[PDB]
């Protein structure tokens, strides 16, 4: 199971680590990307999880999309995990860097609620342009499923565990 998790809540763990090293080794039911609305992995969590599936998360990826049109920002898709977890559950945040509504993120968290234990990005941080505290604030705030967090940058995990409220 999950290994070396900082405990926050009741329910959300913290650790520091590469989320597709992280879901090798565990091989979770459900891993979240840090999707976008037409599924393109090009950066970020997204194509490194891409990547770690040698592309075939976009091939699964571009014929979702192909049938179903793209996602609402806030909204999710469950497909496969491949390699990495059972299923993938491709997770929308807002981009801010696209100018998109911060106020969706807690829409985009209230997709977790669904699964009952899931390896996890903070949405919309990184290349999304969010303030990774306040994504963490909303998923403690918003998730009541067990969610393991993996944060890629140590620097960014130190200050998120030194500054949990």
């Amino acid at each position: 199971s999950f290994s070396g998790y900082l405990k926050l809540t009741d329910n959300v763990y913290i650790k520091n680590a590469d989320i597709v090293e992280e879901a090798k080794k565990v091989k979770p039911t459900v891993v979240v990307n840090a999707a976008n609305v037409y599924l393109k992995h090009g950066g970020g969590v997204a194509g490194a999880l891409n990547k770690a599936t040698n592309n075939a998360m976009q091939v699964e990826s571009d014929d979702y999309i192909a049938t179903n049109g793209p996602l609402k920002v806030g909204g999710s898709c469950v497909l496969s995990g491949h390699n990495l977890a059972k299923h993938c559950l491709h997770v929308v945040g807002p981009n801010v860097n696209k100018g998109e509504d911060i106020q969706l993120l807690k829409s985009a968290y209230e997709n977790f609620n669904q699964h009952e234990v899931l390896l996890a990005p903070l949405l919309s941080a990184g290349i999304f342009g969010a303030d990774p505290i306040h994504s963490l604030r909303v998923c403690v705030d918003t998730v009541r499923t067990n969610v393991y967090l993996a944060v890629f940058d140590k620097n960014l995990y130190d200050k998120l565990v030194s500054s949990f409220l």
